[PDB]
């Protein structure tokens, strides 16, 4: 079993802690935790390629996309490995994260350790937006908070 | 060449950016960077096991030691994988780091990606201090700043 943890922080008030657990196998990864001070509504949630936070969340690069596909939702056939969809913040700005994904991994190739998890400004349209940007970023907007995914015990 | 980067920050003014570069899977890793706001003198510099900073540098765990070896310096046969010795801060409190290590790696089992790089308050005795702590931590003291090592371009 492998565990990973990520502490999200940004230029503003958004902060949170997301845990990852991949039961003793190369099976699905369970992602869970919470993010606070988020505006009410949907927020794009993705794993970006670089675990470089030298210029904040901007240096994290594009979505992790080892297979060079187009952006999509988590349950779509075509998506970037790092496409985790949207998390939802309530009227209090708290987003409860509970995701189970079988595309990301905590080990080998589709490995997200040492990469950046980011929560966005707007909702991810899951590639259905009908414009150029939709198939790249899902039109999720700016990066509110991010963190480098590290190994945990 | 594989690259990684680490942004060091702590509950203090100590901060720095360290770059890692490894040409081949087997081969030395060059670590280059600089940290500032340090007190002039020697300061412990090690890779700790967990990339967990939920509780600051406190949650990074002990030195990365997959081989169950005792604490030492970079040139010692007997050393933890994460033992990078001392970093020297000058009168202005700036510590330039230019290390080449053959035990740490950005690939494989000794992989430091996703773990925490930490700069200590005191000098690291390189495990020659003659007491339990020396063979454990090198008596380097507090963790002033730290960061999770992530993938870079
Ligand atoms: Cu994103
Ligand atoms: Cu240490
Ligand atoms: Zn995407
Ligand atoms: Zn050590």
């Amino acid at each position: 079993a492998t565990k990973a943890v990520c502490v999200l922080k940004g230029d503003g008030p958004v902060q949170g802690i997301i845990n990852f657990e991949q039961k003793e196998s190369n099976g699905p990864v369970k992602v869970w935790g919470s993010i606070k001070r988020l505006t009410e509504g949907l927020h794009g949630f993705h794993v970006h390629e670089f675990g470089d936070n030298t210029a904040g969340c901007t240096s994290a690069g594009p979505h992790f996309n080892p297979l060079s596909r187009k952006h999509g939702g988590p349950k779509d056939e075509e998506r970037h490995v790092g496409d985790l969809g949207n998390v939802t913040a309530d009227k209090d700005g708290v987003a409860d994260v509970s995701i189970e994904d079988s595309v990301i991994s905590l080990s080998g190739d589709h490995c997200i350790i040492g990469r950046t998890l980011v929560v966005h400004e707007k909702a991810d349209d899951l590639g259905k937006g009908g414009n150029e940007e939709s198939t790249k970023t899902g039109n999720a907007g700016s990066r509110l908070a991010c963190g480098v995914i590290g190994i945990a015990q």
